[PDB]
């Protein structure tokens, strides 16, 4: 079968668990498109509730942030008439408003302006799909597709720079607070039965260093690459190329949600993590296998520094297979950053700059995380991790 036709395999993670992953492989023809810009895109995708299977072919770069007659658009177009950026960062400015969660006038003026934009750049990807890029420069540019559908498969597209002209300041996150950012280039927001494999994720022409500090924090335009909330269930994420990013993969948004425990169950093989500072992924509550994954980046970069690659979050289970990790000089236990409720990591192959080590132990966590995954395709040994990943995983490296 052609790209566009192909399934998960049977035995491939968790998003074949059940009835699997198909996608749009069943559509007939008058269900298949292929779209090159927004408009294309929009009426191919139809309502949230269009399960008819369909296949969607992107040739070229699809710029999101634009239009309904392609023209691009940017933080003026978006903006409420009352929104100033500078009259939001007066209001808010820790030394004059403390830590008190922003509001009035130019906090509601923000938020409205941040709809403006969702409005554009969100779109919702509904059941029985298969988007696939044409060629080698399939592309979507300030994009964030985002599934609350069951049966998706997203292959072989670069998606660049999912920018949000419109960071929410919070003081509340942290000692000295953050900026936050709506935009993913994938979110699946209570999404089942996903495949998202040989993708590209990187931050475009807009990397972070190109943003400023506020209040001493980035301005942070962008927020995750390929992220999971809300019950999301049952997906593999394979041969994808993360990087130049801050915040890559979060499953699991908030200690809160104890509903997506026995949910969030993810697969993740085969991908490459360079200069990916964090999150890689984080994890709450969810049973996500990490088994042959490549990250590679500098704890003294200027653009993306290293800080680690598992996030510990309350009742995660991540069981780990055969990982590879070159960041030189970094601490073993520092590989992974342990949150509250943090307390299991099974880990077995780990690689640390070429030294077999133990993670979970590292750390002095439980190795038992109360499951093993059954259904995954063959394991690497960590030795050709390295060169399996360099060399498979990415948008292009099929067509
Ligand atoms: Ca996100
Ligand atoms: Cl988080």
């Amino acid at each position: 079968a052609d790209l566009g036709h192909q399934t998960l395999g049977s035995n491939d993670g968790w998003g074949a668990y059940s009835t699997g992953t198909t996608g749009g492989s069943k559509a007939s023809s008058s269900n298949v498109y292929t779209v090159s810009n927004r408009n294309q895109l929009v009426s191919a995708l139809g309502k949230e509730t269009n399960t008819t299977p369909k296949i969607i072919y992107i040739k070229g770069t699809i710029d999101m942030n634009v239009d309904d007659n392609l023209k691009p658009l940017g933080l003026n177009d978006y903006k409420d008439p009352e929104y100033d950026l500078d009259k939001y960062l007066k209001a808010y400015d820790p030394s004059t408003w403390g830590k008190k969660e922003p509001s009035g006038t130019q906090e509601e003026a923000r938020a409205r302006s941040q709809k403006n934009q969702k409005a554009r750049v969100m779109v919702d990807i509904p059941a029985n799909t298969t988007i696939v890029g044409s060629g080698t420069n399939a592309k979507v540019v300030g994009g964030n597709f985002q599934i609350k559908s069951d049966n998706v498969i997203i292959r072989n597209i670069e998606f660049q720079d999912a920018y949000d002209y419109f960071p929410q300041w919070d003081p509340t996150d942290g000692s000295s607070g953050n900026w936050n950012s709506q935009y993913d280039n994938i979110t699946i927001n209570g999404g089942t039965h996903i495949w998202i494999d040989h993708c590209t994720f990187n931050d475009g022409s807009r990397p972070d260093s190109t943003s400023p500090k506020y209040y001493g924090r980035k301005y942070q335009h962008h927020d995750g690459q390929t992220d999971a909330s809300n019950g999301a269930n049952y997906i593999t994420m394979s041969y994808n190329y993360y990087h130049d990013h801050d915040k890559s993969s979060i499953f699991g948004s908030s200690d809160s949600k104890t509903s997506d425990d026995g949910k969030l169950k993810i697969t993740l093989h085969h991908n490459r993590y360079k200069n990916i500072v964090q999150r890689a992924p984080r994890v709450r509550f969810g049973q996500v296998h990490v088994y042959n994954n490549y990250y590679e980046g500098s704890t003294s970069s200027s653009s993306y520094p290293f800080s680690y690659a598992w996030g510990i979050g309350k009742s995660s289970k991540i069981y780990a297979q055969n990982n590879v990790i070159d960041v030189p000089g970094l601490s073993a236990a520092k590989t992974i950053s342990v949150f509250s409720g943090g307390t299991a990591l099974y880990d077995s192959g780990t690689l640390l700059n070429g030294t077999q080590i133990n993670a979970s132990a590292a750390n002095g966590l439980s190795s038992s995380v109360g499951w093993t995954p059954s259904l995954h395709g063959s394991i690497d040994a960590s030795a050709n991790v390295k060169s399996n990943v360099i060399n498979q995983a990415g948008a292009g490296k099929l067509n």
